[PDB]
């Protein structure tokens, strides 16, 4: 798996963001996690308010795509992201506004990373875990 860059353009909710990836923009869906939902769930305006501001204050954003499906029946691309090199899919499960998700159509090479972080997040009883 390899990152590539990409720019911010907007931040729709904590598991959907909309990035100028290649020269066009295009929106992305978090692989692994299941955040609560906005569009309003509890902790959903929290894990929206981390995922924005995660990305709106990095430097750079890179996007991560696995070696299974790339993009969902919605055509979201279904990646990995990263804020000046912190996966924010990570970030996310490790403080407690986001559950690992089944894995999707062979989408897992970081599935034992996020399974460890929720563990953790869990044993801490952060937010979601609360």
């Amino acid at each position: 798996l390899h990152k590539e860059p990409a720019t911010l353009i907007k931040a729709i909710d904590g598991d959907t963001v909309k990035l100028m990836y290649k020269g066009q923009p295009m929106t992305f869906r978090l692989l692994l996690v299941d955040t609560p939902e906005t569009k309003v769930e509890k902790y959903g305006p929290e894990a929206s308010a981390f995922t924005k501001k995660m990305q709106e204050n990095a430097k750079k954003i890179e996007v991560e795509f696995d070696k299974g499906q790339r993009t969902d029946k919605y055509g979201r691309g279904l990646a990995y992201i990263y804020a000046d090199g912190k996966m924010v899919n990570e970030a996310l499960v490790r403080q407690g506004l986001a559950k690992v998700a089944y894995v999707y159509k062979g989408n897992n090479t970081h599935e034992q990373l996020l399974r460890k972080a929720e563990a953790q997040a869990k044993k801490e009883k952060l937010n979601i875990w609360s």
